[PDB]
């Protein structure tokens, strides 16, 4: 089914009327982000608008209205957000999350789309845990759409909800497998500078002549892949570059997202699911795509797939 | 200043009232895109909407919107659409208009920005012209905020406008400077596989360790730099790869924005606004830039920038 709305839809891909419950909360935490945006003042230094009495710059208030959430929801316990990447108690049990509150906010005022990227895992802790442990992750997508994307681990497909006029968010499309295809989104493309290998790839895409869509917003950059259903997304260190991405807040979440698309994820050798973060503060390398392009990008990267050698095991 | 309404803005811009009346009803019709292209329906094989009793896919509604400003208007002669490169008589008298009505339609229902562009030029014709003869261009921008981006010719600046919750347009930006910074879009990259001139620069690029920020879109690839005041764009054909670009509806408007904000133009050898639209589906390769882009872009094509001689040969 689609056209039905946040809350049908929740009521059938899940028994856990909690987890149902967080999620629509955070719903209304992205429209109030949405509407926030569309009209910040954007100056010099910082997009802002308010917050009940005070100004605050968009990323901030967003952060504000999240925390809200999960505190109105009762059903967390503990929230991090990027920003501030403390445990904060938000005074409920059932779920811990983990967000980036604006992804893109320093480039609102050019006005490309941005995004809030957000894991649930059960429980109280937020290290020590892995992608794969998540009940469900999450983004909310500020374009000239606003839309709200969800993966509930468990349940077949990731879903994209409208926000409507009125208010709604309706069902309107269900990703459950990724294709290939000839879309590339290349992320610290200043790696292949000194990254032969990483050059050698994009090398790649361009002699096949492949499209080029990238933003530096994860949000964006990811999603397309769910909604074209085809492409790879790349972000790659070199010795003189460094990783910005980080584990908790945004590459578990989006692997998900991706995963529960039928897409597939890597850091290089593994799913981004299964690796355990020890710190918040953990950052990683990553690839998000078709299957065929991440075994290339592990083959590229690193000689040998190890997602090429599961799938000749399954088949064996 | 700013704060002002669009319509405060044009009565200090130009004493052209009915220059005026054209960018208000554009002004209009890019409202009710924005709208359309928020609350479309985006299925299996394209983003729709309704206009009137029909429903239609968001590029051909945009298209439809704009010619009926344009007739609304009253002062529109001709108007050309990229979507059917035809001059259409607008039964007015004043301006020719031509536009791309949804750049970047193909990629709505991934929820990136896209936009509408537009140029207008006094009287009745959209070929043996040249950018410069522009009386004004602009773009609509559908973003997680809808904005209106205009220049007048002859006035400076580059303009922004924000669209409000009231459905009412504030100048929010003007732009008089593009100024040096470290960041990239680079359209046809494919190009590169057979163009080593185009390797060679973006090469200079990644070396360099610059941003990239490319999304297909002409619109938002280019206000960008107008936006953040640095940057450049650019679209280079190999033997191998067609030029996309036209130059009546989407590289002479987008011209003039980035040359009254400061910035600069070129195809290599000029700037946009001096080429001759022969037909109105002619394509062009095309730089946007800051000065020291533009200049190494163009020796990076030709050895030497005629630019840089224009630059020297007033100082």
């Amino acid at each position: 089914e689609l056209g039905d709305s946040l809350e049908e839809f929740l009521a059938k891909a899940t028994t856990d009327k909690n987890l149902a419950r967080l999620l629509v909360c955070m719903g209304e935490a992205l429209r109030t982000i949405a509407f926030k945006v569309r009209t910040a003042s954007c100056g010099a230094t910082a997009c802002v608008n308010t917050f009940g009495d005070e100004q605050l710059a968009v990323d901030m208030l967003a952060d504000k209205l999240l925390f809200e959430a999960l505190r109105h929801s009762h059903v967390c316990k503990y929230a991090c957000s990027e920003e501030e990447p403390i445990l904060q108690d938000m005074e409920g049990e059932g779920f811990s999350v983990a967000f980036d509150p604006l992804d893109g906010s320093s480039i609102v005022d050019t006005n490309f789309t941005v995004g809030t990227i957000f894991g649930v895992w059960p429980g109280d802790k937020l290290t020590g845990i892995t992608g794969r442990d998540q009940a469900a992750s999450a983004m909310g997508i500020y374009g000239p759409r606003t839309t709200y994307v969800v993966a509930i681990n468990g349940f077949p497909g990731t879903h994209e909800f409208l926000l409507m006029d009125d208010g709604k968010w309706q069902h309107v499309k269900e990703t459950t497998e990724i294709k290939e295809g000839k879309l590339f989104s290349p992320g610290n493309l200043r790696a292949t500078f000194d990254n032969a290998d990483y050059e050698k790839l994009i090398n790649y895409y361009v002699s096949e002549k492949y499209t080029l869509r990238y933003t530096g917003g994860m949000v964006p950059d990811v999603n397309q892949i769910i909604v074209k259903e085809r492409g790879i997304f790349t972000n790659v260190t070199s010795p003189t570059t460094k990783a910005k991405l980080r584990l908790l807040f945004e590459v578990a979440p989006l692997g998900l997202l991706i995963e529960n698309a039928g897409g597939y994820s890597s850091d290089g050798k593994q799913s981004v699911l299964d690796k355990v973060v020890v710190n918040t503060d953990d950052r990683t390398q990553v690839a998000y795509g078709s299957r065929d392009e991440i075994i290339r990008f592990e083959e590229t990267l690193y000689g040998d797939s190890r997602l090429k050698a599961e799938l000749a095991a399954a088949t064996v």
